[PDB]
């Protein structure tokens, strides 16, 4: 409805109305029901509400679900263990990967799948079980790539965010030599002017909201290695 002048608060407090009070009243206090409309109001949320928006934090159900109950009286009350395994469950899991630059930055490798909506995307994927952060980006580059960006990973260097509810961060590597050698069905550099939304494009949906952030880094690194300080 509408479009997006909402300030955060007003949305949660129209996502308790239209999920929550709204229920039939004979279910008001059901838990199966209650997780259900809280789960459908995190996607309507991640998928509807900031696609009109944009400066809406993505959030993943354990964050939103707290900000919702601390906004719905009814959903306060309404049995704490199994509210807890919904949220341990339900997690959307964390993606640690790399975005790796050719020198100039000017390019960036790119992977693509053999599944049929195809698509191209930085090397990345979920966390394991007692696994660092650091250890996940190493893991899914070498597993898609083939190459061991163990020597030149940095942990401060990085673009972190939520998209649909699920925390992905991507370690940004520079100085990949061009002639590096390179399941997965193709791995390739491509020319991040050329990429969508930098300066058919449905190919690059999986990288496009790194682009900014991205971008944003390279114009620092440029600045940075060609300064004095003074």
């Amino acid at each position: 409805m509408s479009f997006t002048n909402a300030t955060f608060s007003q949305v949660l407090d129209d996502l308790s109305a239209r999920f929550i009070l709204n229920l039939p009243a004979e279910e008001q206090s059901s838990v199966e029901r209650l997780c259900f409309q809280i789960e459908q109001a995190h996607w309507f949320y991640e998928d509807f509400i900031r696609a009109q928006n944009d400066q809406l934090p993505s959030l993943g159900l354990r964050v939103f679900s707290a900000k919702l109950f601390a906004h719905c009286p009814l959903l306060w009350k309404w049995h704490e263990e199994a509210f807890d395994d919904f949220l341990r469950y339900k997690t959307r899991i964390p993606v640690r990967g790399a975005i790796m630059l050719d020198m100039s930055m000017q390019q960036c490798v790119l992977v693509k799948g053999w599944k049929a909506s195809s698509g191209w995307g930085f090397p990345k994927g979920k966390i394991d079980k007692d696994e660092s952060d650091v250890d996940c980006a190493i893991r899914e580059v070498y597993e898609e790539t083939g190459f061991d960006c163990s020597s030149r990973i940095n942990p401060n260097e990085f673009i972190d965010m939520t998209i649909r509810g699920q925390n992905v961060r991507l370690y940004i590597i520079p100085g990949i030599s061009l002639d590096t050698r390179f399941e997965i069905s193709k791995i390739e550099w491509h020319n991040l002017m050329d990429l969508p939304t930098f300066k058919m494009k449905n190919k690059f949906y999986m990288v496009i909201p790194f682009l900014a952030p991205l971008k944003k880094w390279i114009k620092k690194r440029n600045i940075a290695n060609n300064t004095t300080k003074e």
